[PDB]
């Protein structure tokens, strides 16, 4: 999470948000942030239901989705509701059954996610964690989760604010990252000035007196700065995403052999989803 990063752009570089109907990204793959999904759903199996339920409205909509799942989060992380591993493993156990692709992501999801969109295997990546796009995703997608959906697009908010992928990072640092923490008093749209007229934070600090403004005790900034930069993702082009059949007699079996759910309601589900899957990649 980028703290703030939604809002800035909104502001000062407002002509990278465009706001779509769920509609007129009929027939597209989009990378979904399982972990970021997940967090979405638990607003018990509710997971599950959220999951099940929320993929099949995609597929009736067009959208292909394909999930990306966290794996061995990166050693920084301490400088700053709750998915467990369990609520991945069902999960991903249940899109397997319905013939939804999911990905093992080496770390951090958004950055493979993002990656998907760079190597450009999917139109976009559907996710909240603003840091996605300092992961460097082309294209970011909010509220696919009653709300729009908001359609972030990083070459113009690289192009509005006069920056590189590298200098962006490090306003993102400065906005306030999970790995690190920020310059306090230093509010986002100051940081935005001294990000374009000075560049990076390793300078910004020399124009900056120890006594009125102190970073963090040894401020592993460059070390968030590489893991932005460089982040553990998957290869693409190795990685492979299909669409299969659902099987149902299979997915009975877990969502109601084991989770306890009405097996006529998930029979329904089901049965829409291998209709629009045949709609969507009838091939
Ligand atoms: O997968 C996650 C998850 S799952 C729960 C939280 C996170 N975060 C931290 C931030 C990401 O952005 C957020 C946006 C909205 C609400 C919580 C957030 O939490 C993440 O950065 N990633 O990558
Ligand atoms: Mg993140
Ligand atoms: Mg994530």
């Amino acid at each position: 999470g980028i703290q703030g990063l939604a809002k800035l752009i909104a502001d000062v570089a407002p002509s990278a948000i465009r706001e779509n109907d769920i509609k007129s990204y009929f027939g597209r793959k989009v990378a979904i942030d399982a972990s970021m999904s997940i967090y979405q759903f638990l607003i018990t199996t509710s997971h599950l239901m959220g999951m099940f339920y929320r993929t099949i409205r995609m597929m009736e909509n067009g959208i292909k989705p394909v999930y990306v799942f966290d794996g061995k989060p990166p050693q920084l992380k301490s400088g700053e509701v709750k998915v467990t591993k369990q609520h991945n493993d069902e999960c991903k156990h249940l899109l397997s059954l319905m013939g939804i692709p999911y990905l093992d992501a080496p770390s951090e999801a958004e950055a493979s996610c993002a990656a998907l969109v760079k190597a450009g295997k999917v139109y976009a990546a559907a996710t909240e964690d603003m840091d996605c796009l300092t992961f460097g995703s082309p294209v970011l997608m909010r509220h696919l989760t009653k709300l729009p959906i908001q359609e972030f697009h990083l070459s113009r908010i690289l192009q509005e604010l006069g920056l590189n992928q590298e200098q962006f990072v490090d306003l993102c640092i400065l906005l306030g990252s999970d790995y690190c923490e920020s310059i306090r008093g230093i509010g986002p749209k100051r940081a935005v000035d001294l990000i374009q007229k000075h560049k990076s934070i390793e300078e910004i600090v020399r124009r900056l007196d120890p006594n009125k403004y102190p970073v963090p005790e040894n401020w592993l900034h460059k070390e968030a700065h590489q893991l932005f930069l460089e982040p553990e993702v998957l290869d693409p082009e190795s990685v492979e995403l299909k669409w299969s059949e659902p099987n149902e007699e299979e997915l009975i079996k877990f969502m109601c052999g084991e989770k306890q759910f009405s097996e006529e309601r998930i029979r329904s589900g089901v049965k829409r989803l291998s209709k629009s899957r045949q709609g969507s990649t009838l091939e």
